């Protein structure tokens, strides 16, 4: 059955928790090899029967975006390399390339007449050209979602088995900063057979070098027998550059790189340039070259070496092609000739290398060893870790999030049904997942690019939202109309998005008010999307031209609902005091939407002269000393004012909040008998070093612990309402929201940093719980790992990517914090938990990217805080590396990054309205998700396919017995089902043809992936 993820601690070589524990990380000089140590090796290990094999992998690093954008860099360099790789290679039959990011290759393909087009195949079909990973990007490992990753690598893998006729199974990582295995987990769901990884910590590669641990069978950490493994290789050196790729000793390899010698403006900063290879120098130069590569081979198990040649931009002019070339083939006709040497030295290709590995493990000449864990937080050099970049521009990084949910919900709602070529379907889907897809570069949400290349990414998304939104908003009409009736006109908006926490309230004033008034319109349809496949209720928002609303669904069945004024927060510079002003023209309404799985629900506000029977009113109260009149229109409630006090809060049957009087959360009690647990918030600043090394994009480098943010005496606003209430505040750059509707918080900060120079801003949790050293951040959503505060490191190396989710825990109580965007973050004492909100930094880093982050701008960020008593739960034991959400922790991370979608009529009838879709969808374990729902085929296809990702996670058994749901079977959501696949997770490959076309449910913490073809 299914492996138990929890009770069983796998047996691996190393687990990187374990390791880091005992690990001493001195930074002391090794020599020339400055990480390391000068490496030995016995020159009699190779000889005749036992020869070194070498592979030299040219390659050439194109970022898509990072110091130009995307197009400039294409048309500056990357046309350039490939036209010439182009050339090079199919006029030299034994050199070689390998080539990762596809967004570059596809774009240069399709400007390529036919006959290069040819030309083109034909040097991948022999193997010259060879494409490692195939995403769209080479994406960061720290930020992203692995719906994101996900979504890249089949952006860029579908590309290339539909114009190159191959799918990589050897992925290429050499630039993200830190490595997660969430890489090794979707590669291996999508035929990877190995992998190759660069920047981990100096340490961790001097530790594993030490022990030939560099290449190992990555396994997920609660994977006890061992079905994930996918073979990893760790390149052993501070850069993936040629001085940094030849052996330990870059003095010497940076005399291998021919393009260093003056014309092309580059040199050696060791001082010794390279020499052309002439007859007269080829053995003195072969010797130095081979020792080099005799001595990086100690660090390995077999006798196949992999010596990269490339860096980033390489290979783009003729005459660099020429000199790189040529003067390699002087070096291994000289070395292959020369028994003495014992080697075997040629161009090739990463596969190749994998290939010849398992040749020699198959042999017996090796056995690798087992690894778990992950490779943050990254240092390449002493104390410079790269923790600055899991916040840096966090507005982009919330648009991500914004953004992956949006791109599931059009390909969701699309799906549903086949859709003419003039609809343009096909078209904004294919584009809303490239810009979404080219976001996940490593520079992209990452934060770590220039300026008016972050603007570039920020267009593109906007684009890719629009996109999004006449998908959708084109599905809501033809699933919600009378067949008979629909007429669409494929141009129109029948219906607008309202998103209330995109980009904020305070950050655009982008809602569309929904106008009524007796002399114009009495009534409004609205429709909810719910993307889950379980049936979901949850509070929706919308803004109303009058307080005397009241809603009904489709068959006229009242809904209860509360208004309560539209509050926005103003930096009053005459008074110098930030405080709230009410709207006297809109109004929010707010009521409880219940809508089936995967499905639409329509629900109708009409205005009324008076109060509506089953509408109530919210109070307000201000808190602030010489408060002054808030007339709120025609809201039936006049605002209550008070002189700062510490209140208390309850909505429901739910917890009970209670506030300090600067309007921040003090203590949590969760049922009414109970203890109120004293869970505090609090804003604090990091500064920047005045001497020595500086933060910047990448890096974190506090002058110490951070300092409290000096509050005086900020103005707080209490609305109370039967369904909804908040406590906001304005601190110095920051409004601050605890919302609550009945179970656990959200939390809204609008982040506006201002000029504050080299500051760092975070928000702390301090409670109680007796957590110590330990804490738990999540893997790109998708996996949660234990973290171990060590006091033998620097604080911003205690810094790990929070890209979902964290929490402490002791034996009875647990606090988790859900993000809606990824941040940085740690527990730096017992019983806290602190997440970065922003950061603003005059200077450089020293990195290439040649400025500090000096354009910020303000930022919405949402969170739900979920306080648990877990002594009944079962947890893994104290030895095992994961940990796992509770049920009410799951649904609060789902509340935030896949909401209901809100939809408003734009027209004043909507003839042919139907009130719901999907009612007969099953509703599935809670556990389970439909990731992705895409068709695969236009209408022109007999047969269509429809493809669904379904993920399981891991949720805590903690007593409550929640049970009976139904199956869902995938396969036979849509009708006329002739065929079920299960595939890989990309859709290329068929794995196993489904009995009875049922697709299986997964297992825990599995993802898998199902084709359905359809015969009508
Ligand atoms: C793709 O490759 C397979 C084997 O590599 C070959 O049989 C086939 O003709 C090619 N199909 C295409 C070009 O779609
Ligand atoms: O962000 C950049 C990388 C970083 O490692 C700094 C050195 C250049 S690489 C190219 C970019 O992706
Ligand atoms: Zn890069």
């Amino acid at each position: 059955q299914c492996q138990d993820v929890v009770q069983d601690v796998p047996n691996v070589d190393v687990q990187m928790l374990e390791l880091y524990d005992r690990m001493s990380f001195k930074d002391i000089d090794g020599g020339v090899w400055k990480q390391g140590w000068n490496i030995k090796y016995d020159p009699l290990k190779y000889n005749a029967h036992h020869k070194l094999k070498v592979f030299v992998v040219p390659h050439s690093h194109n970022d898509p975006g990072w110091i130009q954008t995307f197009e400039e860099y294409y048309q500056h360099d990357t046309k350039h390399i490939l036209s010439n790789a182009l050339r090079h290679l199919h006029d030299n039959p034994e050199m070689k390339f390998i080539w990762a990011e596809i967004s570059y290759f596809a774009r240069f393909y399709h400007d390529l007449g036919e006959n290069k087009k040819l030309q083109m195949k034909s040097i991948v079909k022999n193997g010259q050209l060879e494409f490692v990973t195939g995403g769209w990007v080479m994406p960061d490992e720290a930020n992203s979602h692995w719906r994101n990753v996900l979504l890249q690598l089949t952006e860029g893998q579908t590309w290339l088995k539909q114009f190159m006729n191959v799918t990589p199974t050897a992925s290429w990582a050499i630039d993200p900063f830190g490595h997660s295995p969430t890489m090794p987990y979707i590669l291996q769901k999508s035929g990877f057979k190995n992998m190759l990884i660069q920047r981990t910590h100096y340490s961790v590669k001097k530790e594993l070098a030490q022990q030939r641990q560099l290449e190992f069978l990555w396994r997920q950490i609660w994977d006890n027998k061992g079905d994930t493994a996918l073979f990893t290789h760790m390149m052993p050196f501070y850069s993936y550059d040629i001085p940094h790729t030849c052996g330990p000793d870059p003095k010497v390899c940076c005399q291998f790189d021919f393009k260093r010698m003056g014309s092309f403006g580059l040199s050696c900063p060791w001082k010794v340039p390279p020499r052309t290879i002439s007859d007269q120098n080829v053995a003195a130069r072969s010797d130095l070259l081979v020792d080099q590569w005799k001595k990086k081979a100690e660090l390995y198990r077999t006798n196949v070496l992999l010596i990269p040649l490339g860096d980033d931009f390489r290979f783009k002019q003729n005459t660099e092609w020429d000199v790189q070339r040529v003067n390699y083939e002087r070096l291994f006709e000289h070395i292959n000739s020369q028994a003495h040497f014992n080697v075997q030295a040629q161009f090739g290709t990463l596969q190749e290398y994998f290939d010849a590995v398992h040749q020699a493990e198959r042999a017996g000449q090796a056995e690798f060893p087992t690894l778990s864990g992950d490779f943050f937080t990254y240092a390449d050099r002493s104390d410079n870790y790269w923790s600055g970049y899991y916040t840096s521009r966090p507005y982009h990084k919330r648009m991500d999030r914004v953004l992956m949910h949006y791109v599931r919900a059009a390909e969701m709602l699309s799906a549903w049904h086949s859709w003419d070529g003039m609809a343009r379907i096909e078209e904004r889907l294919e584009q809303a997942r490239r810009e979404l897809s080219l976001f996940q570069h490593h520079d992209g949400i990452t934060g770590t690019a220039k300026t008016h290349v972050v603007v570039d990414y920020e267009q593109r998304m906007q684009e890719a939202l629009k996109a999004c939104q006449m998908v959708m908003q084109q599905s809501v009409y033809r699933l919600l109309t009378k067949p008979s009736i629909y007429s669409p006109d494929f141009s129109f908006s029948y219906f607008t998005l309202d998103d209330s926490r995109w980009p904020g309230s305070g950050v655009e004033d982008s809602r569309t008010t929904i106008i009524l008034g007796e002399d114009i319109l009495p009534s409004k349809h609205v429709v909810m999307h719910n993307t889950l496949p379980h049936w979901r209720e949850q509070l929706v928002d919308f803004y109303v031209s009058s307080p005397f609303v009241s809603v009904t669904d489709l068959a006229n069945n009242p809904v209860e609902a509360q208004v309560s004024p539209v509050w926005s927060w103003h930096h009053d510079t005459l008074t110098k005091t930030i405080h709230p002003q009410g709207s006297t023209t809109k109004y929010r309404i707010i009521f409880k939407a219940r809508v089936p799985p995967m499905g639409l629900a329509t629900y109708v506000l009409t205005i009324s002269d008076s109060k509506p029977e089953h509408t109530s009113y919210a109070s307000n109260l201000l808190l602030r000393k010489n408060p002054t009149s808030l007339p709120l229109g025609q809201y039936p409630e006049d605002v209550k004012f008070g002189d700062p006090r510490e209140i208390s809060l309850r909505v429901g049957n739910g917890p009970t909040l209670a506030f300090s009087e600067q309007g921040l959360l003090k203590s949590i009690q969760l049922t009414q008998d109970s203890p109120h647990v004293p869970v505090h918030f609090k804003f604090l600043k990091y500064g920047v070093r005045s001497h020595g090394d500086r933060s910047g994009a990448y890096l974190f480098l506090p002058n110490g612990p951070a300092s409290p943010v000096e509050l005086g005496q900020p103005v707080v606003l209490v609305t109370k309402g039967k369904l909804e209430s908040s406590v906001s505040v304005g601190l110095p750059s920051v409004v601050h929201q605890t919302i609550m509707r009945g179970g656990a918080p959200e939390i809204r900060n609008l982040v506006d940093i201002g000029s504050l120079d080299n500051t760092e801003i975070v928000m702390r949790l301090e409670t109680h719980i007796d957590s110590g050293d330990i804490f738990y951040t999540d893997l790109n959503g998708l996996q949660f790992i234990k973290r171990r505060r060590l006091d033998k490191l620097p604080l911003q190396a205690n810094y790990y990517p929070i890209p979902s989710g964290m929490f402490i825990e002791d034996a009875n109580t647990r606090l988790t914090l859900l993000t809606g965007q990824p941040l940085g973050g740690s527990s730096l004492a017992s019983g806290e938990l602190e997440i970065m909100q922003d950061r603003r930094l005059a200077s450089d880093d020293e990195r290439g990217l040649g400025q500090g982050v000096l354009d910020n701008k303000p930022v919405l960020h949402i969170y739900r805080l979920v306080l648990e008593k877990v002594n009944n739960c079962v947890r893994p034991s104290k030895l095992h590396p994961a940990g796992y959400l509770t049920s009410a922790a799951h649904k609060a991370s789902q509340s935030l990054l896949d909401p209901l979608d809100k939809f408003i009529f734009a027209e004043n009838e909507w003839i042919g309205a139907q009130g719901q879709f999907g009612g007969d969808h099953p509703s599935a374990r809670e556990d389970l998700d439909v990731s992705v729902m895409r068709r695969l085929t236009k209408s022109s296809a007999k047969t269509q396919r429809v493809g669904y990702v379904l993920h399981r996670t891991n949720l805590m058994q903690c007593g409550t017995p929640e049970e009976h749901t139904q199956k869902l079977d995938v396969c036979h959501l849509l009708p006329n089902v002739a065929r079920c696949e299960r595939t890989t997770l990309t859709f290329l490959q068929n794995l196993e043809h489904l009995d009875g076309m049922v697709a299986p449910e997964v297992c825990p913490m599995e993802t898998a992936a199902y084709v359905s073809s359809h015969s009508s």
